[PDB]
């Protein structure tokens, strides 16, 4: 599923990810924008073998088992296909451990670079939250 902006920023709040760990909701859409443009299928291979898997692109060698990143570990206790659903509360589940596991956002490469030190509030300007 390709969610709206409004539609995803909705979505994440009733999830409990407005300021989560501190993290304002902009935060979160901004990050989904770049790392999957809101696609909750996106997958995308990784150099070492791994592979980043839905709306905020969750890693294989730590989070999700997907049976083919060896030696990996699956600290979501999730097989990496539950993030590529429609419903996001698996992949919502999942990133509220990440952002808990010491460097919060920046864990997301496209959120340090693209929406770190931004107004990450426009991303959910005009959306009926
Ligand atoms: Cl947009
Ligand atoms: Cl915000
Ligand atoms: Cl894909
Ligand atoms: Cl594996
Ligand atoms: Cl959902
Ligand atoms: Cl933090
Ligand atoms: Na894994
Ligand atoms: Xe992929
Ligand atoms: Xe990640
Ligand atoms: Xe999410």
């Amino acid at each position: 599923k390709v969610f709206g902006r409004c539609e995803l920023a909705a979505a994440m709040k009733r999830h409990g990810l407005d300021n989560y760990r501190g993290y304002s909701l902009g935060n979160w859409v901004c990050a989904a924008k770049f790392e999957s443009n809101f696609n909750t299928q996106a997958t995308n291979r990784n150099t070492d073998g791994s592979t980043d898997y839905g709306i905020l692109q969750i890693n294989s060698r730590w989070w999700c088992n997907d049976g083919r990143t060896p030696g990996s570990r699956n600290l979501c206790n999730i097989p990496c296909s539950a993030l590529l659903s429609s419903d996001i509360t698996a992949s919502v589940n999942c990133a509220k451990k990440i952002v808990s596991d010491g460097n919060g956002m920046n864990a997301w490469v496209a959120w340090r670079n693209r929406c770190k030190g931004t107004d990450v509030q426009a991303w959910i300007r005009g959306c009926r939250l």
